[PDB]
């Protein structure tokens, strides 16, 4: 008696693009068969997709996940040919949500972001918003899991969307501005006072980059006002915000539950204090994922319909959450918009033929000797969705320790611009914006 190998399942993309293969290889008498794995995409796909052992085990990823699934049931068959005592079952094939030309152009771009910038790493997202689907998702630096050799755990193996988490910082303003409307004290046009520029939260004393004086609440998206956002949640109930985050998504892992996903940090009103309450609304006493923040743009631009996140092709089409009143998700939306006209703060995120919103953010360490806020270690965060008329993706862009062009956000802003406008073309999406 002998046993019959099953071949592993086929991972492939949403078109049908096969991204984790298996090939018969013999061990010479007599032979024996076995499958070898062979990744076809592999730095793109390699931290979603994973690694199998030298037995055909995931060991990593998907192909860990979904192990039981792709590995399928070994045969057996009596020692001359031949008499089966028990059949052989090939591994399930899975289609991913991803689109393989998506994911090459979101690491060719990821790369060229991180070398220009001499960062430590450049992780991206982009995620169909009707719909949930995530239609890529990389980080750089990645791996090549064809290779045996070297190797790096310690940063490249290693989903750093799914598993890091940061404090969101001015891509969190949307959604203070959006509790603020629902609580029907405030209106876009409402008038907020932000003079001289400062505020005190207790000891904490916060600055707005200038003097923006009375801002409506569009003002405060547009100019991204941390005075504005402060005075916002002390005007609303004590519950307001870590509510509102809470039915947005935030403090809990996303539907996708990768391995060793993040749920991030939340805390509820009742661990206190109105200051702690005032740094919330711009971004700080609160840590995020680049999923948590994709499913909250996603929400935004869907007419205040959550999708739940998918790295599968969908054979049903969810009905959604529903977080937001559909006036108040346009409202917002709109406001995303205006931050990337003349008189906003995200203006390299502008990409011709198509009207975008957006919100730049940045992300900075606490500082070992706790001498203030680190001013070399931080995450240039851009969150945002194209095109505005009838948004088709929602896109997260983090670059650490950038060493480039602006201090700040800014960085990967054109980042998000170059993704965006290649995704949207890939896809034929048309355009809403006049060209000149």
């Amino acid at each position: 008696t002998e046993r019959l190998e099953a071949m592993r399942g086929v991972i492939s993309d949403r078109h049908g693009v096969p991204l984790a293969i298996s090939t018969p290889i013999m061990k010479i008498v007599y032979t024996e068969k076995s499958y070898k794995r062979y990744y076809p995409q592999p730095q793109p796909n390699a931290q979603i997709i994973g690694l199998t052992n030298s037995e055909g085990r995931g060991i990593e990823g998907l192909e860990m996940q979904l192990n039981t699934r792709l590995a399928g049931v070994d045969g057996e068959q009596k020692i001359k040919v031949s008499e089966v005592i028990k059949e052989v079952e090939s591994g399930e094939n899975i289609t991913l949500s991803i689109d393989s030309r998506l994911q090459y152009i979101m690491y060719r771009e990821l790369t060229a972001a991180g070398v220009a910038n001499n960062a430590r790493s450049a992780t991206a997202i982009a995620v169909d918003v009707k719909t949930g689907e995530i239609l890529a998702m990389t980080s750089w630096p990645s791996y090549n899991p064809n290779d045996k050799g070297g190797l790096s755990n310690k940063d490249a193996m290693r989903n750093r969307g799914a598993i890091d988490m940061f404090e969101p910082g001015s891509t969190m303003k949307p959604f203070t501005v959006a509790a603020a409307l629902e609580s029907g004290q405030y209106t876009p046009n409402s008038i907020v006072n932000t003079a001289p520029g400062t505020m005190r939260l207790g000891w904490h004393t916060i600055r707005d980059t200038h003097n923006y004086g009375a801002l409506t609440l569009t003002g405060i998206i547009v100019k991204s006002s941390n005075v504005g956002s402060a005075k916002l949640a002390l005007s609303l109930p004590k519950e307001a915000l870590p509510s509102f985050f809470r039915r947005a998504g935030f403090g809990q892992s996303s539907d996708v539950k990768f391995p060793g996903e993040s749920a991030g940090l939340l805390y509820s009103a009742d661990k206190l204090n109105s200051s702690q309450l005032g740094t919330m609304a711009y971004g700080y006493g609160l840590n995020a994922t680049i999923l948590q923040l994709a499913q909250g743009y996603a929400m935004l631009a869907n007419h205040g319909v959550e999708m739940p996140l998918s790295l599968h092709k969908l054979d049903q089409v969810p009905e959604g959450r529903q977080v937001l009143d559909p006036k108040i998700a346009d409202q917002v939306l709109m406001m995303l918009e205006q931050v990337t006209l003349p008189g906003g703060t995200a203006k390299q995120a502008v990409i011709p033929g198509y009207r975008v919103g957006g919100k730049t953010g940045t992300a900075h360490k606490l500082r070992a000797d706790r001498k203030g806020y680190s001013n070399s270690e931080y995450r240039a965060l851009f969150a945002g969705v194209a095109p505005v008329s009838d948004p088709r993706l929602a896109m997260i862009v983090v670059v650490e320790n950038p060493q480039g062009r602006y201090y700040g956000g800014l960085v990967a802003a054109p980042v998000f611009a170059k993704i965006m406008q290649e995704s949207l073309r890939l896809l034929n999406v048309p355009l809403d914006k006049p060209l000149d």
